[PDB]
């Protein structure tokens, strides 16, 4: 059913739970988020809170770690949606995020259905960060730019890889690059969809809840797949 069970589990609005256990340079922390995704429109709304007090890193640095199965894949690209096709058993998402002239994150997440909730459970380990870098020094603006996520099928596994560079606005007007390497593997055993080269086009809006005492991030996200044109002449 991997050609169809995918889209079907994501019609309408699906609730989301995110759980992050982080350790950056020995500083442990935890984030919980909840909200909902509308895959048909490629729309996510979530609120994350740091449950261990203050967040030891800027919230923007955690955005990409904190559910690409909610992408809007156009109809002519539906057979390239690996993320949904691995559902409900889900997929493992692993990243290496290298911050230029600073430390690196390594992340391992399981993204899967638990009941009617889409869950993203993550472990994050950061090392080699500078005590007064842009990351541990909290020098990054509280905003987020739009990016493409370039996806390719695994050469030999039934998974995908992705590569992209996040651009973090630094509060002195400069830019902090966060190079992303990404690997996704199905948790289950059945077939999945393996995509042609394509990308996820992603846009994010960060805000704050004015009635929120805890360290927190409110996030609205839009994500749609693009870059494959086969099957489209009739639309013009
Ligand atoms: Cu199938």
């Amino acid at each position: 059913m991997h050609n169809d069970k995918g889209e079907e589990l994501f019609t309408g609005v699906v609730p989301i739970l995110v759980e992050l256990d982080g350790d950056v340079n020995g500083h442990k922390f935890s984030v919980r988020g909840e909200g909902e995704g509308d895959a048909t429109n490629g729309k996510l709304t979530l609120k994350f809170i740091c449950t261990t007090g203050k967040l030891p890193v800027p919230w923007p640095t955690l955005v990409t770690t904190l559910v690409q199965c909610f992408s809007r894949y156009p109809d002519h690209m539906k057979q390239h949606d690996f993320f949904k096709s691995a559902m409900p058993e889900g997929y493992v998402q692993e990243r290496t995020i290298s911050f230029k002239d600073d430390g690196t994150y390594k992340t391992r997440a399981e993204v899967k259905f638990e009941g009617d909730t889409l869950v993203n459970r993550i472990e994050l380990k950061g090392i080699d960060f500078k005590e007064d870098g842009n990351i541990l020094g909290h020098e990054l603006e509280y905003n987020f730019n739009s990016h493409n996520v370039y996806i390719t099928a695994d050469k030999q596994k039934n998974g995908i890889k992705a590569n992209f560079k996040i651009r973090h606005n630094v509060e002195d007007g400069s830019v902090q690059l966060a190079d992303h390497y990404q690997q996704n593997t199905p948790i289950g055993d059945g077939p999945v969809l393996l995509p042609d080269n394509h990308y996820l086009s992603t846009q994010s809006v960060l805000s704050k809840d004015p009635n929120e005492k805890r360290d927190h991030m409110v996030l609205l996200e839009f994500v749609t797949a693009a870059g494959i044109t086969h099957g489209m002449d009739e639309l013009y």
